């Protein structure tokens, strides 16, 4: 799947992501095109023996299982798969918990690349 920006972003609101660890959802939204381009089934394999997955584009060897990655942890104890689904909320639910770490959006430098220091409400406006 691949979700439409607004069609998708008030969905995060549903998850209250907005102000998840003080994080405005636009910042979240962003990461999705930048790290997800809002594609549910988009998944990027690394030259590090693993792929980030989902739209979230998070690394398996630390979070999910696709039974593939040598020495992977899957601390999410879940399917790497269950996330690229045309309904990301699941991955979201895991991604969200994953921010419980100190680092924050930092873990998506792509975020720090784009989403960091940027006008995140630039997403919010003109969509209910």
């Amino acid at each position: 799947k691949v979700y439409g920006r607004c069609e998708l972003a008030a969905a995060m609101k549903r998850l209250g992501l907005d102000n998840y660890r003080g994080y405005s959802l636009g910042n979240w939204v962003c990461a999705a095109k930048f790290e997800s381009n809002f594609n549910t089934h988009a998944t990027n394999r690394n030259t590090d023996g693993s792929t980030d997955y989902g739209i979230l584009q998070i690394n398996s060897r630390w979070w999910c299982n696709d039974g593939r990655t040598p020495g992977s942890k899957n601390l999410c104890n879940i399917p790497c798969s269950a996330l690229l689904s045309s309904d990301i909320t699941a991955s979201v639910n895991c991604a969200k918990k994953i921010a419980s770490g100190g680092n924050g959006m930092n873990a998506w430098v792509a975020w720090r690349n784009r989403c960091k220091g940027t006008d995140v409400h630039a997403w919010i406006r003109g969509c209910r």
